[PDB]
C-alpha cells in the first residue's frame, strides 16, 4: 500500500474509419480521444471507502468493517453487498466494488480510500467513457496496492506505466467493462490504456506504431439514437441489396487500410499533401455511411456548416445522431475554425476542440492538473 | 413529296443511373425526358428553304436554285455552301443542310420548305437537345420525301412510325449528331427516336421492354461545369485510390442492374413498396456520386431542400452542377411538391414537373399541340 494521493487520467475514443464495416469483417481504426477522465484517490483513516461520481451526481460510502467480513454469477452475490436499486450507472458502483475487492484481497486489511472521478467525456455518446473510467479505477488501485510500479516514484510532472504494467491495467480494466457491458470487445479499454491508435479487424487488435499530431473538432448533436437499431437496418439493407452493399463495405475497408498507410507515412515528415488525403478519406467514408443508411439530418447539417468553412467532417460511431469529427490541419485561419464552432453551437450541438491519438493512462502531479479540472477535483 | 404541313416532336434524355460508371464499363440507364422539341415543316412555293431556330435566335434562308446547282471531309465542302461564321450552334445549321441534301437528293427537284423548331429543353444541360433536334429533322424530311410512312395518313390525332421506319429515322438522326458532335455514342438519338428506357453497357444498347409511369421534377441549377474536367477528376481518383474506387464503381453498376429489375416488375402491377426501392436506389446513387467526387454545393442544396419535403433526388449526368432529378410517386400531397418547387426556384434554379420514359418521335395534328407550343410555332 502507498500513502500519497494518486491522480490518474484516461482518454476516451472515436472510430476514425470502419464504424459499421467492422461488424461485417472489415478493418476499423479506433483512436484515443483527448477528452480525459480523471480519478483522484485519497488514503483515509476512517474505516470507510467512498466513491464519489459528481457527473452522475452520486456518492456511495461503504465501511471496511462490513466488507472485510464478507466471504471472499459472482455478480448476483456482489450486488448483495451494497444493494440493488435504480441507475443505468448503478452498474458502475458495482464495477468499482468488484475492482476494489478482487484487487485488494491480497492485502491483509482492506484500505480506506476516497475516490473522486470527473471526466470531460459526455456519457453514452459512444466515446467509451465507461472504459476510461474502468481504466482509471484499475490503474489507481493497482498502483495503491503496489501491484504496479509508481510512475511518479521519481517525483516527475507526468508519467506512465511500463508495457508489462500497462498490460495488467488493461486486463483488470477489462473485467470492469465486462461487469458493466457484459460482452465488451476490449477496444475501448485497450484504447484508454495504451492510447494512440488501434487497428481492429475480426477480434484481432494491433497498435499503430507511430501517429502524427491530429487536431479535430468533436461535435455532439445530442440527438438520441438506437445503436441496436442502426446495425439492424444495415444488416437489413445488406440482405435486400447484396450486390450493391457488398462492394460498398469493401470500399470502406479500403478506406481504413489507406488511412493506416498514410498516418504511418505522416509520422515520418507530415507534408501538407498528407492532410489532403485524410480529408478526402473522411469525405468518402461519410458518403459511404450515408449510403449504408446510418446518416441523419443533424449530421448532414454538421457537415454542411463545416464545409461552408472549408473544413471536412464525418460522423463517428453508430450514426443516426451521436457525435461527428472534423479535421483541423496545420495552417487554417483562427477565423474559419472559430466561426464553425459558433455555427455548430447555434444548431444546438456541443462542440469541443481537442485532439486525437491521445497519450493514454497517465499519472499526474496535482500541479500538472489544469484549473477547471482542479476545481472539480480539489 | 407530300404537301401537307408536318408537325413532329421528340423527347430529350436523363441518365437515371450509371453516369460516370459507364465510362468504366458499368451499366447505365438512359430514359426519354418528356421535355419535347417540336418541328413544323411547311411546304413552300418560292425557291427557298428557310430554317428558323427561335431559341438560338437565328434564321437562315437558302435558295433552291443555288443548292440545286451544287455538285452532289465532305463537311469542309458543305461549309462552302452557306458560310463559316460564329456560333457553337452554327454546326446545327450545318447539320440541317447535310440532312436536307443527303435526304432529298433522290428527288428530281430540291423542295422549298420552311422549318420551325422550338423545344422546351434547355440547351447544353446534358439533356441531349441536339439529338432531339436531329431526330425531329430527320423525321420531318424522311416523311416529306415519303422515304417513310405517314403516321397520320389516316388523319389521326397523334401517331408514330413502325419499327422499320424508326430505324431509318435513327440512322439519319445519327449522321446529324455526328456532324455536330463528331463522335456521339448513339444513346441520345436512340433515346429520342424510340423513347422509353435504354440500357447501355459497353457500346451495346437495348430497349427495356416495359416501363411504369414515373413522375419527376427536373431541376436545372444553371451552374456551369466542365464535363471533360469531371471525368478527368474521376479517372484521377480512380488511379489514386484504386482499392476504394474499384468497388464503388461496382456498387453503382449494381444500382443500374437492380433498377432495371424493379422497373420491369413494376410494369406488371406497381405496388407502393416499389417506389420505396426506387428512391432508396436514388439516395444511394447520389451518395456514391458524391464519393466519386462529382458533387456540387448547388446539388447538395437541391437534395437538402427536396428531402425537407420528403422527396428523393440525385444529380443526373456529369455532376458538378447541371441538372438533377426528383421522384414523385403516386400519393404525395399537392402541397409537399408545390413547396419544393418554390424553394428550388428561390435558390435560383429552373424547375420542371415532367415525366420520364417518354413516348419518342411523334407526329401531331396541329390540334394536339398545346397553346404555349402553338403560340411559339403558329
Ligand atoms: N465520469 C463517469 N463516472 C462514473 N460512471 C461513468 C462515467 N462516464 C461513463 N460512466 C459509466 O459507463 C456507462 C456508459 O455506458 P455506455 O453504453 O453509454 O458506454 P459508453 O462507455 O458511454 O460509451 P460506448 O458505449 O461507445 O462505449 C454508464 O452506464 C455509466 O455508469
Ligand atoms: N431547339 C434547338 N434548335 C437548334 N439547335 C439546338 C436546339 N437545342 C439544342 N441544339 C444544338 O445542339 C447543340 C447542343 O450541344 P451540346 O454539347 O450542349 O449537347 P446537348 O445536345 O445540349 O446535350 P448533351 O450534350 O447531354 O447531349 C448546340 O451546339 C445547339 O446548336
Ligand atoms: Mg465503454
Ligand atoms: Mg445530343
Amino acid at each position: 500500500m502507498l500513502s500519497e494521493v494518486l491522480l490518474v487520467s484516461a482518454p476516451g475514443k472515436v472510430i476514425l474509419h470502419g464504424e459499421h464495416a467492422v461488424v461485417h469483417g472489415k478493418v476499423a481504426l479506433a483512436v484515443a480521444l483527448n477528452l480525459r477522465t480523471f480519478l483522484v484517490l485519497r488514503p483515509q483513516s476512517n474505516g470507510k471507502v467512498s466513491l464519489n461520481l459528481p457527473n452522475v451526481g452520486i456518492k456511495q460510502v461503504w465501511d471496511v468493517a462490513t466488507l472485510q467480513l464478507l466471504d471472499t454469477e459472482k455478480l448476483k452475490k456482489v450486488a448483495g453487498l451494497p444493494r440493488d436499486c435504480v441507475g443505468n450507472e448503478g452498474l458502475s458502483l458495482l464495477a468499482f466494488l468488484y475492482l476494489y475487492l478482487a484487487i485488494c484481497r491480497k492485502q491483509r486489511t482492506l484500505p480506506s480510500l476516497d475516490i473522486m472521478v470527473w471526466s470531460e467525456l459526455p456519457p453514452g455518446a459512444g466515446l467509451g467513457s465507461s472504459a476510461a473510467y474502468s481504466v482509471c479505477v484499475a490503474a489507481a488501485l493497482l498502483t495503491a496496492c503496489e501491484e504496479v510500479t509508481n510512475p511518479l516514484k521519481d517525483r516527475g510532472s507526468i508519467g506512465s506505466w511500463p508495457e508489462e504494467d500497462l498490460k495488467s491495467i488493461n486486463k483488470w480494466a477489462y473485467e470492469g467493462e465486462r461487469v458493466i457491458h457484459g460482452n465488451p470487445s476490449g477496444v475501448d479499454n485497450s484504447v484508454s490504456t495504451w492510447g494512440g491508435a488501434l487497428r481492429y479487424q475480426q477480434g484481432k487488435m494491433s497498435s499503430l506504431k507511430r501517429l502524427p499530431a491530429l487536431q479535430i473538432l468533436l461535435t455532439n448533436t445530442k440527438v438520441p439514437r438506437s445503436t441496436k437499431a442502426l446495425v439492424a437496418g444495415v444488416r437489413s439493407r445488406l440482405i435486400k441489396f447484396p450486390e450493391i452493399m457488398a462492394p460498398l463495405l469493401t470500399s470502406i475497408d479500403a478506406i481504413s487500410l489507406e488511412c493506416e498507410r498514410v498516418l504511418g507515412e505522416m509520422a515520418a515528415a507530415p507534408v501538407p499533401e498528407q492532410y489532403l488525403v485524410l480529408e478526402e478519406l473522411m469525405d468518402m467514408n461519410q458518403h459511404h455511411l450515408n449510403a449504408l443508411g446510418v446518416g441523419h439530418a443533424s449530421l448532414d447539417q454538421l457537415c454542411q456548416v463545416t464545409a461552408a468553412h472549408g473544413l471536412h467532417s464525418k460522423l463517428t460511431g453508430a450514426g443516426g445522431g451521436g457525435c461527428g469529427i472534423t479535421l483541423l490541419k496545420p495552417g487554417l485561419e483562427r477565423a474559419k475554425v472559430e466561426a464553425a464552432k459558433q455555427a455548430l453551437t447555434g444548431c444546438g450541438f456541443d462542440c469541443w476542440e481537442t485532439s486525437i491519438g491521445a497519450p493514454g493512462v497517465s499519472m499526474h502531479s496535482a500541479t500538472s492538473i489544469e484549473d477547471p479540472v482542479r476545481q472539480a477535483l480539489g
